[PDB]
């Protein structure tokens, strides 16, 4: 069992860790942790407001969001799966692919979809 706070705490160390990755260099990782922090965030807010669903793509557990938080979303779903669906799975060894940007990207939309969760907790 989980409060919301417990969700939004996950989510507020989730974001410092794919920090703490980026600066080491693996970028991969920040981007898994990033969508890990989105997610964590919006189950936080869903039990807020008392609103359950479930299943790991944070586009699906969004309802109406605003258009920059589902892009974001949608964004971060293509992070950590998808063995090939959402499909667009790197060949090989995957970490060797990602870049600084992807990394910057990734954090930075877990950092919108945080804060725009963390707005809606009163």
């Amino acid at each position: 069992m989980k409060r919301v706070e417990d969700w939004i705490k996950q989510a507020e160390r989730d974001l410092e860790e794919a920090r703490y990755a980026k600066s080491g260099g693996y970028y991969e990782l920040a981007c898994f942790l990033s969508q890990q922090c989105a997610e964590k965030a919006v189950k936080g807010l869903l039990q807020f407001q008392g609103i359950e669903k479930r299943g790991h793509s944070i586009s699906h557990l969004l309802t109406n969001p605003p258009a920059d938080i589902l892009q974001c979303a949608t964004f971060l779903d293509k992070q950590y799966t998808p063995s090939r669906y959402p499909d667009v799975y790197y060949e090989g060894a995957p970490y060797e692919y990602y870049t600084e940007r992807d990394a910057d990207e990734c954090i930075n939309c877990a950092i919108r979809i945080l804060n725009w969760v963390k707005g809606q907790i009163k």
